């Protein structure tokens, strides 16, 4: 039978159930032994509440905000007998200030993204950059410097973010070896930063294409996504960002860095969801992927950064997403661009409501020897079905690397802050890998530069095929 | 019954039988007479003979070349008795070398399209402006010059080419009232420019929305359109291209103009089907549409430009097409252009296919003051398939144009070279419009600036909402 991980000797509080909250729930029951009185869902929608009432859980009819995150959080947190998990999977809350929260109170804490309170992410008083997963990113590594060590916090442990950063370290390590190069793989930070320089890769897509479809065709009117709808438009509208590597000799005019932080970032003055790139993956081949902004095209390109004496970066991989979503949701963003405002209504497509496809998310490492490998998960419906309940391919994916990290954290609960790129990679593929399908390494001689220039003038760089000036659509 | 408009005494030569072609075919039957034996249809595909099998009418299986088309097309032109009508519906072939060999021989012609022979939208030798459908009316326009009059030859008599030469005038006529600008209707060409004019018309789109779906999804790696799949990859790598305004104040850096012609016209150094336009239509309301180009874009812009003394231009409205294909056709057009070639397959969806949906078409007239007024057919496929067979939304609009047409070619043979914009706008809708479904006006007080600026720094101009600055889509 399945595998129980792990006794859970104090509250779980899971904060959100919509896609990935329900996606979520049976896999921690499945998965760590607990007193089923243990487990309570906070969410304010109706619509969640019927769902947990037929799951036979613990349910609290509330919006968690500013004004009351601590009168609720804290005393569920510390119910007791032992230490308690916050397992956060919602939408228009503060992720920093819930996980500064549950660490004040030795609760572990799992989220998979850096959310802020309800009023940011269109607040008009924002600057773009302010508005930018960059400097939401730099709150929590400054949680970190302040407070350093202490129960463990992981941030950004979904998919993507999440599960793309123990997907990248695989691939390094399989470009190694198939290089015939062998040895003690990386077991520190700059160790990994060091192996991704050697090898030459000069960047890495999270390139996705969703080719999940529904038995009905996309209404007029109506955003359709196989995941958050409202959290798939914030983050569309958010600017295009991503981490920048050394190897870049151009970007564009509308481009802008940071003053602060890392230093391993830009943005672009334009949202993300309305900007392509061009990329590639194994089922797609070569397709447009939107230049969404992504917590790990940061913290991938900043954990793989190597620096020099003085401190300076002497080298850094590009990073960003290629997302190539679902058919309706490419038709969803066709229409709320070209209207100008968000649809009416929205709905995320169902298990029961998708008649095939899959969510193929992996990472492209390019610019190295063999030119491009994609490394990553296959993971169709149908699998899907027989493996876990409650969801589609695109949530199980997520939900599995929330297992994952949660199995970590319990695992290592003194670690402090900590993101994806900090985690024992082969361990959470390891509690992962039963949920993911088809995991594969794929490599291709495609480049942004197939079949280049065409019959019109085109500003591109024939020296460097991967450069960001020939994969971003101009 | 259906009205007999006329007989026609010749031959009836119809090149290429696709989506148009099977379309066009049962309105020639229904609405002339002549002895069924006097129709021939040549197209190159298996797939077509079999259909023109079906309905016993005389095949010929060949591709039309530069090669042949005088030693193939000459007999069948001039078999007789008296004039014949080539029908010309296909790809791959000059319009022009046609149509010039029509009219030597005295026989009619119509077509939807000023097409090159094969090699032209391919060819890497060519300048961009040489593929630009300016450059290919301009060929036309040359040809009227060095043979004025003689036998009626029809150029871009369809929907769009075509139709919407017709609805922008009824849009011109609805203004002037609604706006209370008296005069007569307008008879003559410097006249309608005039009115425009005068009635303070900025611009004009083409604005279509084709809400036409089947019951299978897209599939992967097929381009699937409501028409000529092939035509509509040619025209949409094509420059981006609009017949230009004398309001516009701003061009995008990688637009050109043209040294000679008609003066009408801009083009971008980008593919129209990449090409994203902020538009409207009714059933749509705000939506993307793209920047394909069309040979109306030139020929609107062109006939309602009024000139001065010297010949110097000093009125004229941006016209341009604002398409918003089904939405099967817009996942082909990012698949074809994400991977940076043609898929491996297509198909043309039938009526037999569609489940349901509409090719909403018309022209949005703007900048008066009224700001903005829709024109146009909202024809639904239910109604198509009660009213005409073999075809769907689409294809109707396009063939019940071309029968239009071929009517006024017959009422008037011998006005040499013509375009939808010289045609007796109300005969031809009159014909017509037992085709087009719905037939409305609209206004509305949306702009291209609506809801802007957003949450970035965009490159507006706030002095003037439709502007093409404000329109075009810049990524
Ligand atoms: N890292 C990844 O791979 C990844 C993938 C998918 C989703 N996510 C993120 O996970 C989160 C959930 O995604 P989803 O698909 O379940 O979204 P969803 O839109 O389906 O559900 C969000 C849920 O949060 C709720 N909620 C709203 N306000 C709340 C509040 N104040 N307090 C508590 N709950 C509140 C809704 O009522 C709701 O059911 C989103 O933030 C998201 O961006 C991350
Ligand atoms: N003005 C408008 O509104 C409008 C609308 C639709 C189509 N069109 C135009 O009409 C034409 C036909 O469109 P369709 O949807 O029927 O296209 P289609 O692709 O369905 O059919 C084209 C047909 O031409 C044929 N053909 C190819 N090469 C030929 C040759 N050398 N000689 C003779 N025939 C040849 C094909 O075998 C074929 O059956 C296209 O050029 C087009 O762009 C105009
Ligand atoms: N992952 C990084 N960018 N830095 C390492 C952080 C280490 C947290 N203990
Ligand atoms: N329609 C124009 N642009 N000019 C008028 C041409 C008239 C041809 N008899």
């Amino acid at each position: 039978d399945w595998p129980v991980y792990h006794r859970i000797d104090g509250p779980i509080v899971m904060i959100g159930f919509g896609s990935i909250g329900r996606g979520t729930l049976p896999l921690i029951e499945r998965h760590f032994a607990f007193d089923r009185s243990k487990l309570v869902v906070i969410d304010p929608s109706d619509e969640a509440r019927k769902l947990a009432e037929a799951r036979g859980v613990r349910f609290i009819q509330q919006a968690v905000t500013r004004d009351n995150y601590r009168e609720l959080l804290v005393p569920l947190l510390t119910a007791g007998p032992g230490q308690g998990f916050c397992v956060n999977l919602s939408v228009d809350t503060s992720s920093l200030d819930i996980m500064e929260l549950a660490r004040e109170n030795g609760a572990l804490y799992i989220d998979t993204v850096v959310e802020p309170w309800l009023g940011f992410y269109f607040d008009p008083d924002l600057k773009p950059e302010a508005r930018s997963n960059y400097a939401l990113r730099e709150t929590v590594l400054a949680a970190r410097r302040n407070k350093p060590g202490g129960t463990t916090a992981v941030s950004c442990c979904g998919a993507n973010p999440g599960m793309v950063s123990w997907f990248v370290k695989q691939a390094l390590v399989n470009l190694a070896a198939d290089l015939g190069v062998t040895g003690e793989e990386p077991t520190t930070r700059e160790e990994w930063a060091r192996l991704a320089m050697d090898l030459g890769v000069k960047g890495i897509h999270i390139a996705e294409r969703d080719t999940q479809r529904a038995s009905f065709p996309k209404p007029f009117d109506v955003f359709v996504n196989t995941w958050s709808v409202e959290g798939f438009v914030s983050q569309g509208l958010q600017p295009a960002e991503l981490g920048w590597g050394t190897f870049e000799r151009w970007m564009p005019d509308n481009a802008r860095g940071h003053d602060s932080g890392c230093g391993a970032g830009i943005y672009l003055l334009q949202p993300g969801a309305n900007t392509r790139v061009r990329s590639w993956t194994p089922t797609a081949m070569a397709q447009y992927g939107f230049l969404v902004t992504h917590n790990e095209s940061i913290s991938i390109a900043d954990f793989l950064t190597v620096r020099d004496a003085a401190g300076q970066a002497v080298y850094r991989p590009t990073c960003h997403y290629a997302y190539h979503p679902c058919n309706d949701a490419v038709l969803s963003l066709h229409e709320m661009f070209g209207s100008g405002k968000r649809q009416s209504d929205w709905r995320i497509l169902d298990e029961t409501e998708i008649v095939d496809g899959i969510d193929e998310l992996g990472v492209l490492l390019y610019g190295h020897g063999k030119n491009a490998y994609w490394y990553g998960s296959q993971l169709s419906i149908e699998e899907t079905r027989r493996i876990a309940p409650d969801q589609n391919a695109t949530g199980l994916q997520v939900s599995s690397a929330v297992l994952a990290g949660m199995v970590w954290a319990l695992e290592n609960p003194n670690a402090g802050i900590v993101e994806a790129d900090d985690l024992d990679f082969r361990r959470c593929l390891e509690v992962q890998t039963p949920y993911l399908g088809p995991v594969v390494g794929v490599y291709t001689d495609w480049t942004p530069l197939a079949g280049r220039p065409g019959l019109f003038p085109e500003d591109i760089d024939t020296s460097d095929p991967w450069q960001f000036r020939n994969v971003l659509v101009r």
